[PDB]
């Protein structure tokens, strides 16, 4: 009849609509499942890359601390070398001054030694001359005493006549 | 009745099967959509983290290079500092030796000056004594000559008797 | 005297004889005349009687002839009467037979009329019942056709499921 | 003498007169005697004739009475025959009328029989048709009940769907 055929058409329409819904939903489900699996694989790859990167970061931080210590030591040594160069210059100036002073003092000592030697040679010559003239004076005094006594005796002799 | 009831049963079963499959597919599609959204969010967060890690890696690598620049020169700088320190110690030893030599030279100069003053005073005394001896010798010689001449004149006069 | 007396005696005797004979003859003549007269009278009377007898004889003879005319026909007339009486009795018997046949025919006609009325009433009742059955059969056939068509339409619609 | 002769003449005259009387009387007597004898013979003949005539009269009277009886019987029979002829005519008329009536009644009975036979044949045909349609109505009623129950069951089945 009319109503029975209409109900049958409605039943077939409901069934076909459900089948179309199922087909579309299954297609979209397949697509999203493939997308989810691919995104999980990408996340795993990126996580392994991040682990490697963090390991490299730790290693680089350790190396950086070591190099910081060594570079600070190098800078300390460089400052020390600069100050030692300046100190070398100062000490060389002081040594030049003191060496000039030492040479001047040595020359003055040599001059004083020459003066002392001159005076000592004068002493020796004066002593020689003094001894010689002292002996000569003794001789002449004896001779004069003798001849004066003789002359007085001769005068006393000629006085009586 | 007969195959009419069989037909309505089979049609109802097919319709219910289609509806159930559609509902299950739609529910699973919603679930996988939600899971994919969450996975995308966490993957984006991990990507941001990995980018930050890479930036830190590059910064640390550049710092490591800049620090190696001085860390490699640490030892050569230490050698240069040791050379300059040895030069400084040599200059200091030379200064101390010069100080000692200057002290010794000054001491010897003072001693020689005292010796020269002593010898000069001795020269003065000896010159005074020598002049005194010479004057006395001249006087004694003159007196001896006078007395001898008088005696000889007397003796000569006696011959003409 | 003598022969005179004889003569007178003889003459007287002859005369007396003649007279006596004459008287006797006359007396006998008178007697025979009277007898003849009486005989004539009685003969005339007898003649009258005989004439009357002859007249009566002729009358009776004529009457006898006239009566014989019918007396001879008596027997033939009786035969004719018997024939007519037999015809009458035959007609009477035919009338009685016709009366009996008419009674029987009327009785049978009444019986047949009653039979015909009975059959006519039976025809009326049977026609009423037949029309009732026909109407009911038409109605039942129409309703069966309607229900069968509806069932077939339903079953046809079920095939297109 | 004169007187004697006169007496003799008178005697002879008397004798002759007596003789003449006797002769005449005897002649007349003979005649009348012959007449009387002849009349007696005639009377005897006529008397015998009269006796014969009276005998014939008696015989004729007896015959006449017999013929009277027979002729009266003949006349009675003739009247009877005439009346029987009239009665024959009357009875023939009555028989003709009654025979016409009998034939009319027989024809009416035949017509009534034809009518009754017509009605009886109608009865038989109507009974045949009634039985046929009654069986057909039973069949159709059963079929309609069955198909109506089936249709109601199908409606109840499709109602639940």
């Amino acid at each position: 009849m009319d109503k029975l055929r209409e109900k049958i058409n409605a039943a077939r329409a409901e069934t076909d609509e459900a089948v179309a819904r199922a087909e579309a939903a299954e297609a979209k489900l397949k697509e999203v499942e493939l997308q989810l699996s691919l995104k999980e694989q990408e996340y795993e790859s990126l996580s392994r890359k991040s682990e490697a990167a963090e390991s490299q970061l730790e290693e680089l931080e350790e190396e950086t601390k070591q190099l910081r210590l060594k570079a600070d030591n190098e800078d300390i040594q460089k400052t020390e070398a600069e100050q030692l160069s300046r100190k070398v210059e100062l000490l060389e100036e002081e040594l030049e001054t003191n060496d000039k002073l030492l040479r001047e003092t040595t020359e003055k000592m040599r001059q004083t030694d020459v003066k002392a030697e001159h005076f000592e040679r004068r002493v020796q010559s004066l002593e020689r001359e003094r001894d010689d003239m002292e002996q000569k004076l003794e001789e002449m005094t004896d001779k004069y005493t003798k001849v004066k006594a003789e002359l007085d005796e001769v005068h006393q002799a000629l006085e009586d006549l």
